[PDB]
């Protein structure tokens, strides 16, 4: 019983070696750059530019907790003057901590619970680490939370629903502005009965602070592992985030691409083992999921031990059917075991990726939002068998990047789980789009041995008898109108991958 089947790994493509020699790092109207591009040097901390604060309080941007408009009644006073004063005090329990942030959220002193937060203070951390805390690690997260104004100078643009943009900053900047999250300064970003928002991921961090699951310190030691690193010694290197939407989709029916490369396994994940190559996130609509709130499956684990990821709740409205989110550069600082109700933080992380012509990471990161199905049967719908084709191909394809500088995909069981997605069916979704986007597959099956088989068998057999895109989805099709369409049990008579033999074989 073979570890992996397909094409041997070495086969496959990575970056930065597959990396076509980036062009000059530049602002634009369609690339917002936070820093001196003429000043970044490897091992250097990056200059902001502007020198000096600009600030813009509008619906097109983050609302900065440091914008002298950002006020509260009380007579129009100032929030950020508030959040200095409550902020800038000797933590020595976790009551302390509670009060400090309250003081500028006075309207949820009675809705934000912070068990979780005085139960991981008070009753997990040894006396020691609980003094760790309080004497450096808060201090210093509030000093750099505190210094926002001076590193965080230009106005950030919100990533909105159909916008074709790019925003590179730098990793300091990213840790003064998670800082913020933590201390939940972010304004506009609260309330239930938001309208400005609402479309947005929550940002700030109290919803990490409530409740008793167990599940709480390990989430808080992932991020104080993070919170500890970055504040002691400032990061170096810079981050993209690409909010990207197609306008026209393959009519899948007539594609006459062949399918591509695959390499299928049980063991390994697609952080270690899909180094240089095309990571997917199974995110959810609101990128992050519930990172700092209850969640904590593929998309959380993957926010947690590269936290720079999380920053992107604070300016990427939730995606649209034909939309994607592509993240180049975070860094790995922690390890973990286990995974949901079992995840524990193991120890600190030395990421050892290489970093790219822009002081990136060479970890490209997609999150892609599978559908959720009420019924097991709804996902079969050729509606809905499109929209997911046409998600993951969206976040594969890289618009005038050619084939031989394009890494394979690393993925594995997209939105199946508490999605309903059938992991079978979404192996070969994936398999096409991936195709259409001329890039190979590398599937990570994370212990199950017979879909790492059932996935490889039908792979081989599809390509043995060049069945194109369309050739495959065509099956697909079949499948719903023969199987699924006119089927009231709620689940079918004969499956997918048998079905798909049949039909070949007997054409
Ligand atoms: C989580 C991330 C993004 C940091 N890495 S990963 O490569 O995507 C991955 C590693 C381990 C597992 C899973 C995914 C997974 O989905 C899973 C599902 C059901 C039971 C166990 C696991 C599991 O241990």
């Amino acid at each position: 019983d073979k570890k992996w089947l397909g094409t041997p790994i070495e086969e496959m493509r990575r970056m930065p070696r597959c990396g076509i020699r980036l062009p000059l790092l530049r602002p634009s109207a369609n690339h917002t750059v936070t820093i001196r591009v003429d000043l970044l040097r490897a091992g250097e901390v990056p200059k902001p530019f502007p020198t000096h604060y600009k600030d813009l309080w509008d619906n097109k941007h983050v609302k900065m907790p440091c914008s002298e408009q950002n006020l509260y009644p009380v007579t129009a006073g100032s929030r950020w003057e508030l959040i200095q004063t409550a902020l800038l005090n000797k933590f020595t329990r976790p009551q302390n901590l509670k009060d400090a942030i309250l003081k500028y959220n006075v309207a949820y002193s009675k809705k934000w619970d912070f068990t979780a937060l005085i139960d991981f203070w008070d009753k997990v951390l040894e006396e020691a680490e609980a003094q760790h805390l309080y004497q450096s690690i808060l201090p210093d997260m509030v000093k750099i939370a505190l210094c926002l104004p001076n590193i965080c100078t230009q106005p950030i643009p919100l990533l909105a629903a159909a916008m074709n943009h790019s925003i590179t900053m730098s990793q300091e900047q990213i840790a003064s502005l998670l800082a913020n999250a933590f201390f939940c300064t972010f304004p506009r970003r609260n309330a239930k009965m938001k309208s400005e928002y609402s479309s947005y991921p929550d940002i700030n961090f109290n919803r990490l602070f409530e409740g008793r699951s167990s599940r709480k310190p390990e989430k808080l030691k992932t991020l104080f592992c993070y919170f500890r690193r970055v504040t002691a010694a400032a990061p170096t290197g810079l981050v993209t985030f690409t909010r990207q939407s197609l306008e026209d989709f393959p009519e899948w029916e007539r594609c006459e691409k062949p399918l591509t490369r695959l390499h299928v396994t049980y063991e390994g994940t697609i952080e270690e083992n899909g180094q240089g190559m095309l990571q997917v996130d199974f995110a959810n609509r609101f990128v992050g999921g519930g990172v700092t709130s209850a969640g904590l499956v593929q998309e959380e684990i993957r926010f947690l031990i590269n936290p720079e990821l999380i920053i992107s709740r604070l300016f990427t409205e939730v995606l649209d059917h034909n939309e994607c989110l592509i993240i180049t550069g975070t860094e790995q600082y922690s390890e973990y075991t286990g995974y949901a109700e079992t995840y524990r933080w193991s120890r600190s992380h030395e990421d050892g990726s290489e970093r790219d012509d822009w002081q990136r990471r060479c970890t490209e990161i997609v999150a892609i939002d599978a559908l959720h199905f009420r019924r097991y049967l709804d996902q079969f719908v050729p509606e809905k068998m499109r929209r997911e084709l046409n998600k993951a191909y969206c976040g594969f394809l890289r618009p005038g990047v050619s084939s031989e500088n394009l890494s394979a995909v690393a993925t594995g069981n997209w939105g199946c789980g508490a999605f309903g997605g059938d992991a079978r069916l979404k192996a070969l979704i994936q398999i096409l789009a991936a195709a259409a986007a001329e890039r190979d597959v590398v599937y990570f099956t994370f212990g199950d041995s017979e879909l790492m088989r059932d996935i490889y068998s039908m792979h081989i057999f599809l390509t043995e008898r060049k069945l194109t895109v369309g050739d495959v989805y065509k099956l697909l099709l079949r499948y719903y109108n023969e199987e699924c369409r006119n089927c009231s049990t709620p689940g079918p008579d004969i499956k997918l991958y048998p079905f798909i033999y049949h039909a070949v074989e007997s054409c």
